[PDB]
This record gives C-alpha cells, structure tokens and sequence, in this order.
DNA sequence: TGCTTCCCGCGAATAACG
DNA sequence: CGTTATTCGCGGGAAGCA
C-alpha cells in the first residue's frame, strides 16, 4: 500500500514505503505521506503558497494576520509562536516553560477560524 | 548561531456513518 | 442524532538555514 509494518519486542512501528521513516501511529504516517503523495493540497488563503500538511498552512496563515497568541506571564509580552515565547522566557526570565509551572498562556485563535480547544478559555 | 520551520505522539474537536 | 472514524492543534526538540 503506502507502508509496511515492523515489530520489535511488542512494539509495532509503521514504516513509510518511500522514505522508510518510522511511525508509532498510523495516522502519523498518513499525515506524513502527503509530502510524497501531494494528493491533498493545503493552499494559503492569503497568498500563493501550498502546504502538504494542514498544520503547516495554519502556522503560515497566523504569520499573515500578526496575531500574538503566546503571552509571557511574568512581564506580559505577547509572541507569535512557542519558540519566540520560550526563547524570551529562557533569556529574560531564566526559566523553562517545558517543566511544571504555567509560565505562559496560549490565547484562543481569534484572527482566523480554526478548531478551538475548550481548555484555552 | 540564532532565528525559522519542520516533525510526530498525543488526544480533543469535528465529520462521516448508520 | 449516538457511535465510529478522521482531522489536525499543540509542545517542544530537531533539523534547516544563511
Ligand atoms: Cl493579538
Ligand atoms: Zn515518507
Ligand atoms: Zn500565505
Ligand atoms: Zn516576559
């Protein structure tokens, strides 16, 4: 089909026929396989570009709107994405958002229409 | 070398099904 | 509808890049 299976120990892995990348979940391999396949297009509704993954388009479109959903809770600065936010918190506040504390807040997306997680309210 | 985008397990929201 | 299958948002490390 589009993959074969591998089994080590009990573990089942799904392997991409084309690039031989390994996946624990089949939904993952299918999501990945569109990169080879290009059977689904995710075109940017603001410009030319097309993406092989829905989430790539979504990150892209937020950069069009300028919305800043990531807010540092120590000083209030807002950021476009996780990486800027984390980078800020680590350098300025000398803390890590990975472990434990709610150091930042992610606002619901309001600059465009995407699926909304009830926990962000 | 520090931004920048990619990656993929995980599971919530929604769609397709019956 | 209830009940499933599907989509895709998210974290945060990795990989890419100039
Ligand atoms: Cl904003
Ligand atoms: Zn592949
Ligand atoms: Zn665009
Ligand atoms: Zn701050």
């Amino acid at each position: 089909d589009d993959h074969y299976e591998l089994i080590v120990d009990g573990r089942v892995y799904y392997i991409c026929i084309v690039c031989k990348r390994s996946y624990v979940c089949l939904t993952s391999l299918r999501r990945h396989f569109n990169i080879h396949s290009w059977e689904k297009k995710y075109p940017c509704r603001y410009c030319e570009k097309v993406f092989p993954l829905a989430e790539y388009r979504t990150k892209h479109e937020i950069h069009h709107t300028g919305e800043r959903r990531y807010q540092c809770l120590a000083c209030g600065k807002s950021f476009i994405n996780y990486q800027f936010m984390s980078s800020h918190i680590k350098s300025v506040h000398s803390q890590d958002p990975s472990g434990d504390s709610k150091l930042y807040r992610l606002h619901p997306c309001r600059s465009l229409q995407i699926r909304q997680y009830a926990y962000l309210s």
